[PDB]
């Protein structure tokens, strides 16, 4: 089943047994797959798949230098540039750094159109770290050259592309809404209506509709920031409640579940 689009799964801290008594907590570990107007909620696995040994057989694509198709999603962070002797080429590049006090290394010329060259992944402008599978943060400019040097066959570099890590001036990050959570009118007897069909059952997957779905966000377990999303499904169906592993993620999550549902 692969049809272009994707639902966006991720793990969240959910809550049991505190539903209604105060007597006992307990949060766990729960995937959630968010795809447009339609939340199905389901258990995540805990061994270890894919070993991050493992580099592929060589293969995939016949022309160019590299598999194709690379998705970003959590991979667009940084750049994983490669340096294949035994498939592009030498590599000739001209960089420059000084870590002796606080200068970072970075590409500083492509002599040439070598490795560096034909790998569009590397540019005059990033800042190397972890190459051939070895962060060397901690080796100056030097350090850098036999770092890169040294190797062979497959450079694996890995840099990041330095511009405007350091905002100017404070304009961002905080803000005070205050106002939203206050209702004017809000039923708290006739809610939980008459015993009957009523899918609030934790089994195995928790499908709900994001047609009259709700996003909240309260905090209390250390949550100064982050703090727990509430999927309430039209008050009236269900009621999901989860965090997400850092405060973007749950940003992410509860600006997903609202750009989407947008009840």
């Amino acid at each position: 089943a692969s049809g272009r689009r994707a639902p966006r799964t991720g793990l969240l801290e959910l809550r049991c047994g505190a539903g209604s008594g105060a007597g006992g907590e307990r949060w766990q570990r729960v995937l959630l797959s968010l795809a447009e107007d339609a939340l199905t909620v389901s258990p995540a696995d805990g061994e270890p798949g894919p070993e991050p040994e493992p580099a592929q057989l060589n293969g995939a694509a016949e022309p160019g230098a590299a598999p194709p198709q690379l998705p970003e999603a959590l991979l667009l962070q940084r750049r994983r540039v490669t340096v294949r002797k035994a498939d592009a080429g030498g590599l000739g590049i001209s960089i420059k750094g000084g870590r002796e006090n606080k200068m970072p290394i970075l590409i500083s010329k492509i002599f040439k159109g070598l490795a560096a060259d034909q790998t569009e992944a590397l540019f005059v402008g990033d800042a190397i770290l972890s190459v051939n599978g070895e962060d060397l943060s901690s080796a100056t400019h030097d350090e850098a050259v036999q770092a890169l040097k040294k190797t062979g066959k497959e450079v694996v570099l890995e840099v990041k592309y330095m511009k405007e890590v350091s905002p100017y001036f404070k304009n961002s990050a905080g803000g005070t809404s205050v106002g939203w959570d206050s209702p004017p009118a809000s039923p708290l007897q006739r809610q939980p209506s008459s015993p009957g069909p009523q899918p609030r059952n934790l089994s195995e997957a928790k499908h709900v509709s994001l047609k009259m779905a709700y996003v909240s966000r309260r905090c209390t377990p250390t949550d100064p920031e982050p703090r727990y999303l509430e999927i309430c499904a039209a008050d009236g169906q269900d009621a999901v409640f989860l965090r997400a592993k850092d405060e973007a993620s749950a940003r992410s999550w509860a600006g997903a579940i609202q750009a989407q549902i947008g009840t």
